[PDB]
């Protein structure tokens, strides 16, 4: 390889998101060159939205996608990915002054990969309490999957961009929502935010799988290979955990 050209959705911040000049800035951004350059590989970011970020991968349009993607076992069936570049559970969204902060939390961490009859209590219970309660979530992604498999009986409504969602629920349009921890604790950390709370358990696996990782069509074997080997560089010599508390935070490295 000489030169990649990696899309980016450009809709996610602070993973990948666009600054005053409208370029495209993020910690998917940061990353993906900081790989390419221990690669020696030259790195161009295209934008792309979420809906075809997918199928013009496949279709050759370029080389990878570094968009906040999670590992999803539905994907896998697609595409291949590189081992993950971060780790996050996923966690919902509402209003400071909702009632569903007073919602007792019984299982703070639950991983969904063999739900037993006391995580299935848990789930449960939280879908009963948001029952008569909208959800907003964005359109084609593991939290629109969850809601509509683990949590059909709750009224959903599918957005094109996470920021159309937010926007929703700051208006009062939507009651909650569902997203990483590592897009909602930077959204909430963010004294414009100070009206908005995440809630519930701290959801893994299932349908999620696990990290977030770079999106690579299955022939390329040779550049899933090299990705993983800068990946594996950029943990170890601590550049994924600086680059995690600069635009997170905090520490969400492998
Ligand atoms: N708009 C974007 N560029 N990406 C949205 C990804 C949302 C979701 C996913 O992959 O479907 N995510 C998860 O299931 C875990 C990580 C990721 C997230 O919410 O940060």
């Amino acid at each position: 390889y000489k030169s990649i050209t990696i899309a980016t959705e450009g809709s996610y911040a602070p993973y990948n998101f666009k600054d005053a000049g409208g370029k495209l800035i993020g910690f998917d951004i940061d990353l993906g060159n900081d790989l390419c350059k221990r690669m020696n590989i030259e790195c161009k970011f295209v934008e792309q939205a979420w809906d075809g970020i997918i199928p013009s991968l496949t279709a050759g349009r370029y080389d990878a996608i570094m968009a906040a993607m999670g590992i999803q076992p539905a994907r896998e069936k697609v595409i291949a990915f590189s081992r993950p570049y971060l780790l996050t559970p996923n966690t919902f969204l509402t209003t400071a002054d909702s009632p569903l902060l007073k919602t007792q939390v019984a299982i703070e961490n639950l991983p969904l990969d063999n739900i037993t009859p006391e995580q299935k209590a848990e789930l449960d219970k939280f879908t009963k309490i948001f029952e008569g309660v909208k959800f907003g979530v964005q359109a084609g992604t593991s939290h629109e999957a969850f809601m509509k498999q683990m949590m059909p009986s709750v009224q959903i409504s599918t957005y094109d961009t996470i920021d159309n969602v937010v926007m929703d629920l700051k208006a009062g349009r939507i009651d909650a929502s569902l997203a990483s921890v590592s897009f909602l604790k930077p959204l909430t950390d963010k004294p414009d935010n100070k009206d908005l709370k995440m809630f519930g358990p701290r959801m893994t696996g299932g349908l999620f799988g696990k990290g977030v990782g770079v999106g690579i069509r299955k022939e390329d074997a040779d550049l899933k290979a090299l990705f993983d080997k800068a990946i594996d560089a950029a943990i170890a010599d601590g550049t994924v955990q600086k680059l995690s508390q600069q635009w997170f935070g905090y520490d969400a490295s492998p």
